[PDB]
């Protein structure tokens, strides 16, 4: 019943995408009071203050922020609290998972995203480390990232479930096939329904000793989440995502979480941040009946 | 096939929400002509001219009393009463008038909200957040005993569809009193078709069914112009299908369409959708 | 894997609806480069340069005659004809061209409308509301006998998907001729996966299948820029899935994407969606 929130206003990569405004927008949407109202004790750790290379853009700075984030997430779990990380770009998951991995020996990851973020420096069309954060956490990529806060893979391929994917690069599709990553693409979600997708996901991770939720708001359709770094049409509805959070809450398996890629520049009256807060409310136990 | 239409441009409560414009907006969207096009004889009755714990209590009772008698009289004439809403507190008057003609009356409450508050549980004092509870006999005597000193509807004959913004007190009432409610999560899991089949079967023992359709049951993407929008609601397609299934079951014997708010609407499209839903309810088919 | 693309910027009928802008908007959205990215050889044939009961009948026959002969030549060259639309009346010319090479042709009509009117049942005189009926052999002889004095398509080989704005006489035609139609209510009851599986099975005995995709089949939320928007339509997700299922069935031998109207569009997103649906049709997988 105890949560520590940390904001990471990082917007790095080929060009700014505005996702450094995410933590501020989510706070504007009342995330702290929302979780407190459910009955949690909430500790706001604040935001990390963030002060050439084409294949790995802003690598030194990404590594510096992720090292600080990993140690802060590590210490939140040492204190027995739930770490809730608020994102700019999805490369902060490299630091989040490195910190979480200090405390779990068989960690599940649910990656809720339009993208797989499974690129390496060889397969990336852009050099964006936020398009590499899941691959790096699986142990594939640059040593500065893969060995960050620990010289070992933070997550095992058999413990990942990707939900919402619809903009995978060709090299990511090969990785998924060759490595046997469990992926629910939009076409499978249309065929199965989100209820069946979430039951299969929870069953697939039943053996883990904790589960990290890495929720990129661009998993949702731009109609429901216009304010994201890289919008991709054809995504999950608010209703589907809200139901998914409620099913995860009922299963009581989520032990850490991050909500990333909110971009106020493309948002409409902050409504993507408002939606992110509602999804967190559902994740942390709000019920409709 | 005979329908009488009455508008009630009521917008009371803590503050104006703009829903008094609903009847004018729905008429602008051509509701009369649309119903006549289907093959109905339509009589337009026009519009009714209109403390912090029960806000505007005296005025709400006055309007609902007049509405109750007009709805009663429409049914006495053998006609279907269709009520065009401002706020949902007019359901108190509508159900009081309908209850004069049915002793096991069913109600389908299509709404983002339960409207199950009382004086004690309401965080606002808005009577439009109390109209279902009052119609069940729970609430202020001015409301529960309006146009007849008895409960107008039985708890076992209510189905709420669309719920997603229930207060804690309403959740307790639903659980402790056994109200049948399909929240948005249950609709997602079951699908609208199965929700409506179960609803129609649940009300099988009734002698009539009143449809109380609050446009804020639909998602704000499809119905932006409502008094109190709540994200994550029903689609136009789900609602249009639900109306077609009700039409085919031929169980709806009175209806009201409430809470259209032109101030938040986009080129009247919420009112246009309300008319399309009425067209489906009254027998329009796609094939 | 050879495709020939032709644009037909036709916007005839009672009044302008802006659909003559469709081919330019779809090209602006990168249709040619997109098809090439998948691995196709793309020959760009350019654009064709362009009565009250059969409005603009003479001009429609002229354009449709030219389109039919170009479509003929594409199939004769062993290539896939992809037509980019203004009005849906261009289906008359497309199917006339296709039917020279397919005598048991299937047709998937993806549309909010049936386009099953004749000179007698039309409330408007718009030939774009008559193009399916005319291709079935019903209507004026200028259209019915266009580029061939025979019906281009058999009534038993038609599937309409997405219908929600049928005229009363069109409902009668569907009922009295046994036309297979999936309305929005059936799609909502069955789900799009089951609708497409049933569609594919229904056309099992055709020798080819023409996809005639009117963007107003999609809901105006996902496709605001169309000639005649009708609320309550198919989602982008449903349509993208349907295109993928057709791609894997490998039954589509010609296609047209019509009725994109830039005047009502929002930053060209309807044309962008059309290009995305073509990408799915021609083999893109998620
Ligand atoms: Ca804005
Ligand atoms: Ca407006
Ligand atoms: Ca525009
Ligand atoms: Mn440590
Ligand atoms: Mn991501
Ligand atoms: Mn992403
Ligand atoms: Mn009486
Ligand atoms: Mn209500
Ligand atoms: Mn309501
Ligand atoms: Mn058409
Ligand atoms: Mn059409």
């Amino acid at each position: 019943k105890e949560i520590s929130v940390i904001g990471v206003p990082m917007d790095l990569g080929q060009m700014r995408r505005g996702v450094d405004m995410g933590p501020s927008a989510i706070r504007y949407a009342g995330v702290i009071e929302r979780i407190e109202e459910i009955g949690y004790d909430v500790k706001d750790m604040g935001d990390i203050c963030i002060e050439e290379n084409t294949k790995l853009r802003n690598l030194t700075q990404v590594a510096t922020v992720c090292n600080e984030l990993a140690s802060k997430v590590d210490h939140i779990i040492e204190e027995g609290r739930f770490p809730l990380v608020l994102g700019g770009d999805h490369s902060i998951a490299i630091g989040t998972l490195a910190g979480v991995a200090k405390h779990y020996k068989n960690l599940g990851v649910i990656w809720y995203d339009a993208h797989g973020d499974l690129n390496t420096e060889e397969t990336s069309p852009s050099g964006n480390i936020h398009g590499m954060s899941l691959a790096a956490s699986l142990g594939y990529g640059h040593s500065s990232l893969v060995d960050l806060y620990g010289a070992y893979p933070k997550v095992k391929k058999e413990n990942v479930v990707i939900i919402g994917a619809r903009a995978l690069d060709e090299g990511e599709k090969d990785f998924i096939r060759n490595e046997g990553i469990k992926v629910f693409s939009m076409h499978e979600i249309d065929r199965m329904g989100m209820t069946a997708v979430m039951e299969e996901t929870i069953a697939y991770l039943s053996h883990t000793d904790g589960v990290h939720l890495s929720l990129d708001l661009d998993g949702l359709d731009p109609h429901d989440a216009p304010g994201v770094g890289t919008p991709v049409i054809g995504g999950l509805s608010y209703r589907e995502s809200h139901l998914a959070m409620e099913m995860l809450a009922e299963a009581d398996i989520i032990t850490s979480a991050e909500f990333v890629e909110v971009n106020t520049i493309l948002d409409e009256r902050n409504r993507t941040a408002t939606t992110a807060v509602a999804l967190m409310g559902s994740l942390f136990g709000e019920k409709l009946k």
